[PDB]
């Protein structure tokens, strides 16, 4: 067959020479029969599977005839080639029998291309994996020819100008399709692109390419997001899971019933029936994902062969040139397929873990629908949403980490395979180190939890003192305590920076096992493998290849452990989640909703029981309502009436006899129940909208004052927000609903519970009175009234769950059997919190167990850094980072060694060989380990110092300063948020922001320290890291700027799907009785679907980001070895060796850094928001300059001048000029308009508001030139409303410690507390809960006089709130206040009258200014505004 081309085609010699090239025949044979044999044995099979497809669906496009005409014009070329090769023909003689055979094949091929490429227009999917690959491989084969003729043609040696030239332009035309054919084509309507995405673009996912652009643009929105395809709606993997789930649940339900009746001739439900399901309906993801992983775990160890023959090519210096580029080359192809393949790996695996928690989640929906109540009676709502937000979490993570449990032990086996072929038996002291290294990071991790957890309860106390402050600093800031408190919070936060400092050593301990297993276990084998034996020599390849599959092997051997607690933790998982979907359904054989019947509601000799085992709840029951007749049940507390109503619409178990029903029913329940949203969409409740009704309803129901006394009327959003509407409310939106939903019959059970006589009685009149808009529809009431009666159309009485007897109110009145007597006698008749944390926990600290490895599984101004950078220190920043550069360049002199101990083997010059030279090199590595080792342990531990001081300092600053903040900011910002930047920003900068920095800085310096290796051997190589750097800079930017908003939706999605589980698992008797099953569950799975889409896309963006990181690592790889190819006259082997043992490190340490980069973005604006809380402007000074003469209010001396104060810098005047003057001793009372100025003269004299205009003088001192705590001080409160600080009786009469107990006990007998404080155990020490809970109002305020009476000072200014409290404390204040404080100054603030007159002098305060002066004897006489205002 040589005469094919009247050459050699199998030579193989030709390749034993310098400028190395195939033969031509080879070629023309083999490099084009690959392409052309892949496109014939594949293409009847492609063909034979599009024609039978969907619609024509051919829409000309551009591409379709761009690619036609290039092909068309590249078949005209073939043509032309045979037309010549005939000419040359009637030329010589003779004629090679292929140079017409290759003519021709492609022009058959060509038409077949013409063919397939018209074929495409059939399918969704253009470009696909065929036609895709055809082109790849023929560009890929093609380029040895191109390469054999060029280089024979730049001889100039005439053998043929025309045939190269039609090939030089039939390659390039080759090369136009193949670009051509990797874009996705002309996309169809709006579809996501992941199904019309070509196969190159799919592989590298660069479909997500413009979501990236989109999200760094302007923020992503839930509609910039594209949807997932229809594939996984939750409504068809539920469908498809129910399928698959019905016969296996069937099965087990077969299995648990035969082995219950065997016991018996609750531990046992249908068990073992999840799992089969759940792979029997995703076994084709399943077998994808598992190809996928057995083809990357086999394609990983290349790599370090290829290094192999690469090193061993660099040493032998009589070797070819065309073999070394062949194998940088080849391990550029490796590891971008091998990236391909993991990546793809990764969407299948994620996407199948986000489709089994969605089609579990829908199950669990599913489910708690139809749950029987004997089954449902076991659970918490709390427990179901748990179940429903944690199990499936924990399943979803199985999924995630089921196919490393195989694929790890593949790995493992091959790399101990592969470095026992090399370093012999001593291998297993490296493995041995490497395992011996496990139960270590377990005990660690492990002391590491129980730190945390006991940290977390003492954060929590912290905080609830912290809420405590901020709730009630008004009365803080009164008596002057804020540094008691500040003290109180110093000292459990001291507590907790010392459980930080232990956490953080353990952490250091932590990450230097970490970073100092790969130096210690190459020291070990190395150390061991030349000891063992004399003969035993170590050179370039076996040191750098081993210490590559070291690299290789490191990996699943610590991610083995955590994989296997994940699989255990979700077995008990799954065991819950399969008792619950086990559970059987509620039976509705009693009750029948049958639609033609003679009456309306029929009880046929019927008994209904909560629980079988104990008595039915409700007796025998023959009964019959007929429609349109009102009737009103009655009985005594607990006779079951609320049990009638709970078993009519089948809330109950049968024990005997039936129900018969037509028409809808409606239900008012006695337990109100409003979901999340607005008091009209409520009213609605998912119903046509109709305004006529919708008014007419609203004001029959009688909400019109409410809506008035709400904010936006009918828009206010219940719930969630907090409105947390009084039960008037409440049952009033409850029963407009049951009113609008405009049903069959009407349950009303006890709907007049928390309303008004008059209001009630309206209510009753025009909604179920008579005349009320439900005249037609059957309507059972259910009273604890009886005025109704009267007019009501019939009485049915309940006693001991039986009908004593029915009839209408005549004859209860006349009857007087059990008529009268009834009649007379009736007269007389936080749980998640601390759960769904726990697995925030749990996921975040396993898979903050990076290992360098963070793509295991995942979960701003430079101003904002450099506030933290200041804060944790310069000097001890500039340590940190000097004592890791010193680890790092002891890193780089340990390959230097190693470089100059392989070396040893090929100079062996006699002296290389006696025992103390290797006893020298092997001391050298040790030590060089060592002090790489001490290096690290240094930085570290003086970075975990540093950031502790840097989080102690920065919570006193934010606490200093919050504490002595004036009462505008407290006004003007909620409590919720100053106590959220004290709980999660605090918590932040303590744990999360140090190890983010720091591991951030440990990725950079790793990647800095291969670089500088990599340009240490090859200078040039320092020009190919400014386009790499680009390059990594603009993907990090992309990446980070898309995947924040991502996570934030995704998180702001995942809520709702929770909050309206609980509402429907809460509200499922109102759910079943307006028959509105079908609505709940299409919202559920749209909320499902609405989460899931962006789930998907942050799946997806992590893919991307990693195709084009490990481009970049394998750009570095593969630039690296060219430059070591290319220079290899002026290096050696051992040079390659540890050049490229590294540079093949460098992808996983930049997926590190792009990670820490993101974590850090995200973190920092925790101390974004605590420096904005650190600069909010602060109160006066507490004290400025000036001292009292040890008692500043001599005799209560109080003089004003025209003072006028502003409630805001930017308002009017509240006060406007108030010039008056109280002498020592009398008592002054203030009156006014609603809103006229009262509160702020006991808002003014605590210099609470400052001075606009005029001034305030006590005893001769005006009040704005002494210091804030020392004026505050020295004068008496009662606040307006009280608050009790949880703690101690002590604490809170006196936090200062400076009064005395026996005259604690003496004010505290003058407020007369020893009948209620004495009894209790502890006396003065007695715990007090945070107000409540405990002492009754009236001793709240008399404990609050108490402290005022212990304050004692010559001023007493006060006012009142509410006469709620017994008459009784208000008699007892004033007594008091006139016994003990009659020779002290009082000023009172009341807008109760009644209590004025007995002052010695009444102030008149209207529109911020004065009115009159004098006694009341003063006024009364003349009759101005206060008689206007008095007595009336």
């Amino acid at each position: 067959m040589d005469k094919f081309c009247n050459s050699t085609f199998w030579d193989l010699s030709l390749l034993e020479s310098p400028e190395a090239d195939l033969p031509l025949c080879f070629e023309q044979t083999v490099l084009v029969w690959i392409p052309l044999g892949f496109l014939w044995l594949l293409a009847p099979w492609q063909l034979y599977s599009v024609y039978r497809s969907r619609t024509k669906r051919s829409s000309i496009t551009k591409f379709y005839l761009a690619k036609q005409v290039f092909v068309v014009f590249l078949l005209i070329l073939a043509a032309i080639d045979l037309s010549l090769a005939l000419t040359e023909d009637t030329g010589q003689a003779t004629v090679p029998p292929v140079r017409y055979t290759n003519p021709i094949l492609y022009l058959c091929t060509w038409l077949l291309v013409l063919a397939v490429q018209h074929s495409r227009q059939w399918c969704v999917r253009k470009n696909s994996w065929f036609l895709s690959l055809f082109w790849i491989l023929s560009v890929l084969c093609g380029v040895f020819q191109f390469q054999t003729l060029i280089r024979a043609l730049l001889k100039d040696s005439k053998s043929n100008m025309a045939y190269s030239y039609l090939f030089f332009v039939s390659y390039g035309f080759q090369i136009v399709l193949l670009i051509l054919t990797a874009f996705s084509g002309p996309s169809d309507s709006t579809q996501t692109p992941s199904v019309t995405a070509s196969f190159l673009s799919s592989i590298t996912f660069s479909w997500y390419d413009r979501t990236v652009l989109k999200g760094y643009k302007h923020p992503l929105t839930l509609e910039d997001v594209w949807d997932i395809d229809e594939g996984f709606k939750t409504r068809s993997v539920t469908s498809k899971f129910e399928a698959a789930m019905t016969k296996d649940l069937q099965k087990a339900r077969q299995a648990f019933q035969r082995r219950l009746q065997k016991s018996q001739r609750t531990k046992d439900y249908p068990k073992s029936w999840l799992i089969k399901s759940l792979f029997k309906t995703f076994h084709v993801v399943i077998l994808k994902s598992f190809i996928l992983k057995l083809i990357h775990d086999l394609l990983v160890f290349l790599n370090p062969q290829l290094l192999k023959l690469l090193i061993g090519f660099v040493k032998s210096s009589n070797s070819y040139v065309w073999f070394g580029y062949i194998c940088a080359i080849l391990m550029f192809a490796v590891t971008l397929i091998q990236s391909f393949c993991l990546q793809s790996y990764f969407q299948h695996c994620f996407v199948l873990g986000m489709c089994v928690r969605t089609t579990v989640m829908s199950s669990i929906y599913k489910k708690a629908l139809t749950l029987s109540n004997l089954a449902r009676k076991q659970y918490t709502i709390g427990e179901t949403v748990n179940l429903m937000s944690v199990d499936s979490q924990k399943l979803m993570d199985a999924t995630n980490y089921m196919q490393l449990v195989w694929s790890s032990v593949i790995q493992i086996t091959l790399s101990i395979f592969f470095l026992w072929r090399e370093l012999g038996p001593s291998i297993l002291a490296g493995v041995g180190v490497m395992v011996l290294l496990i139960p270590v990071n377990g005990v660690l991790a492990t002391k590491i939890r129980n730190i945390q957890v006991q940290n977390m309860k003492n954060k929590d106390k912290r905080l609830k003192i912290m809420n405590e402050i901020l709730s009630g600093i008004k009365i803080l800031k009164y008596f002057a305590w804020e540094p008691s408190f500040q003290e109180q919070v110093q000292g459990i936060r001291k507590k907790e920076l010392k459980n930080l400092l232990r956490f953080g050593q353990l952490q250091s301990l932590l990450i230097f096992i970490l970073q100092i297993t790969p130096i210690l276990v190459s020291v070990v084998t190395f150390s061991v493998y030349v000891l063992v034996d004399s003969a035993n020599v170590l050179n370039a390849e076996k040191a750098f290849t081993s210490i590559t599959l070291f690299n290789i092997l490191r990996f699943p051997l610590s991610m083995l452990p955590m994989v296997t607690s994940s699989i255990l933790q979700a077995s008990v998982s799954v065991d819950r989640l399969e008792r619950y979907l086990g559970g059987d359904d509620l039976d509705t054989s009693a009750i029948r909703r049958v639609s033609n019947f003679d009456k309306a509601v029929k009880f046929s000799e019927a008994s209904f029981t909560w629980d079988p085992d104990l008595e039915a709840t409700i007796q025998d029951v023959n009964l019959d309502i007929k429609p349109g007749q009102l009737v009103a049940v009655v009985g005594t507390v607990g006779s079951g009436k609320s049990s009638l109503v709970s078993a009519m619409l089948g809330e109950m178990e049968n024990v005997h006899g039936h129900i018969t029903i037509q028409g809808s029913t409606a239900y008012v329940p006695q337990q109100s129940w409003i979901q999340n949203g607005t008091i009209k969409d409520n009213i609605l409740f998912g119903s046509e909208y109709n305004e006529k009704k919708y008014q007419q309803v609203l004001k029959a129901c009688a909400l019109l004052p409410d809506l008035e006394i709400l904010p936006g009327g009918d828009m206010a959003e219940i719930g969630e927000k907090g409105i947390n509407l009084s039960g008037g409310q409440k049952q009033r939106v409850s029963l407009a609903r049951a009113a609008y939903q405009d049903a069959d019959i009407y349950i009303l059970d006890d709907p007049l519970s928390a309303v008004d006589a008059h209001v009630g009685k309206h209510i009753f009149n025009k909604v179920v009175g008579p005349n009320g808009l439900l005249a037609g529809k059957t309507r059972i009431f259910v009273t604890h009234g009886i005025h109704f009666l009267p007019q009501v159309d019939e009485i049915v009485v309940l006693g001991k769950g039986t009908i004593l007897e029915k009839g209408s109110y005549r004859d209860l009145l006349d009857k007087k059997g059990v008529f009268a007597r009834n009649w007379k006698t009736f007269m007389k008749h936080a749980s998640l919190a601390m759960r769904r944390e726990n697995s925030l926990r749990r996921t975040l600290s396993r898979s903050s167990r990076s290992s360098s490895r963070r793509g295991k599984s995942l979960k701003v101004k430079f101003s904002i850094y450099l506030k933290y950078l200041q804060a944790v220190g310069w000097w001890s920043i500039l340590f940190i980072i000097l004592f890791y550069g010193l680890n790092n360049v002891a890193f780089i002199g340990s390959n230097l060694w190693l470089s100059a101990w392989t070396s040893d083997s090929d100079n062996l010059n006699g002296t290389n060989n006696s025992s103390s030279h290797r006893d020298m090199r092997i001391g050298v590595f040790g030590a060089l380990g060592l002090a790489q080792g001490i290096c690290l342990l240094i930085s570290t531990l003086w970075s975990i110092y540093a950031c502790r001081n840097a989080s102690k300092a920065l919570h006193g600053q934010l606490l200093t300063n919050i504490l002595r903040a004036p009462m505008r900011f407290f006004d003007t910002t909620p409590t919720g948020r100053i106590v959220n930047r004290f709980s999660g920003d605090i918590s932040t900068v303590d744990d999360l922001l140090p190890q983010t920095l720091r591991s951030w800085m440990m990725c950079f310096f790793g990647i800095a320290g291969t670089l500088v290796m990599i340009c240490m051997a090859t200078p040039v190589f320092a020009i190919i890291i400014i386009p790499l750097s680009i390059l990594y800079i603009s993907v990090q930017v992309f990446y980070v700027a898309t995947s924040r908003q991502l996570r934030r939706l995704d998180s702001v999605t995942k809520s709702p799907i929770y909050s309206h589980f609980s509402e429907t698992v809460t509200g499922l008797p109102i759910i079943r009785a307006f028959e509105h099953q079908q609505r709940f569950l299409a919202w559920n799975e749209k909320q499902i679907d609405i989460n899931q889409k962006c789930v998907f896309s942050w799946i997806t963006s992590n893919r991307w980001l990693a195709i084009r990181l490990e481009l970049v690592g394998n750009l570095v790889v593969f630039c690296s070895a060219l430059l070591l190819v290319i220079y290899r006259k002026t290096l050696t082997g051992d040079v390659v060796g540890f050049v490229l043992s590294n540079a093949l490190n460098i992808t996983q340490t930049l997926n590190w850094l792009v990670r820490m980069t993101s974590e850090a973005e995200t973190n920092i604006v925790a101390v974004e928001r605590i420096s904005e809380y650190i600069n909010v402007e602060n109160e006066a000074p507490w004290v400025t300059d000036k001292r009292p003469p040890a008692d500043w209010p001599r005799h209560g001396e109080i003089q004003f001048n025209n003072y006028q104060v502003r409630y805001r810098p930017e308002l009017d005047l509240v006060l406007k000029g108030i010039t008056c003057n109280i002498k020592s001793g009398e008592k002054v009372g203030v009156v006014g308009r609603t809103g006229a100025g009262k509160s702020s003269l006991t808002n003014c004299l605590f210099r609470i508001l400052e001075s606009a205009g005029g001034q305030i003088i006590i005893d001769g001192i005006d009040v704005a030139s002494i210091g804030l705590h020392d004026l505050r001080e020295r004068l008496t409160i009662i606040p307006q409303d009280p608050i009790l600080f949880s703690g101690s009786l002590r604490m809170n009469l006196d936090p200062f410690n400076k009064y005395s107990d026996e005259e604690v006990w003496r004010a505290l007998e003058l407020a007369h507390l020893r009948s209620f404080v004495s009894g209790l155990q502890l006396g003065l020490l007695s715990e007090v809960t945070e107000g409540g809970d405990n002492l009754s109002i009236g001793q709240r305020q008399l404990l609050c006089l108490g402290r005022a009476v212990l304050r004692k000072s010559k001023i007493l200014v006060l006012d009142e709130a509410t006469a709620a409290v017994d008459l009784e404390t208000d008699s007892l204040i004033q007594t008091t206040i006139r016994k003990e404080f009659s020779q002290c100054t009082v000023i009172t603030i009341a807008h109760r009258l009644h209590t004025i007159m007995d002052s010695d002098k009444i102030m008149v305060l209207d529109n911020g200014k004065i009115v009159e002066y004098g006694s009341p004897e003063e006024l009364l006489s003349n009759r101005g505004s206060f008689y206007l205002m008095a007595k009336e």
